[PDB]
């Protein structure tokens, strides 16, 4: 049914994945709001993945940009990945592809994993 769930990937150890169920509007930004403020093991990667996503309003960039800046507070790498070119069209349009850095952006859950497992291995 689904070759790209993430239960049929090998997730390292130190990586959390959060799947957004939609377009990133003000329901999913409630959800994502604080929660590395509730993992009491902090990952040393965070994917958020983006498949599902075609469309983010300004709650939800709002809600994306503290989210990477609660990331750099706990000295977590954040990725992006399944960012279609629409979505990503959005977002470097607020700005957010040159504050995250464009590495860390991925069209795809498997080029995001082989990053993560490099980042956690160096
Ligand atoms: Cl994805």
């Amino acid at each position: 049914d689904d070759p790209d769930a993430t239960s049929k990937k090998v997730v390292p150890l130190g990586v959390e994945i959060y799947e957004i169920n939609g377009p990133f509007f003000f329901g999913v930004a409630d959800r994502l709001k604080g929660v590395l403020d509730v993992i009491e093991e902090t990952p040393k990667v965070f994917i958020l993945r983006m498949r599902r996503v075609p469309v983010i309003d300004a709650t939800g960039m709002h809600a994306l940009w503290e989210f990477q800046e609660s990331c750099e507070k706990r000295g977590t790498i954040l990725l992006l990945s399944g960012v279609s070119d629409r979505l990503y069209g959005a977002l470097n349009r607020f700005g957010f592809i040159e504050a995250l850095g464009e590495e860390r952006v991925f069209d795809h859950i498997d080029k995001a994993l082989a990053y993560a497992k490099l980042l956690v291995e160096t």
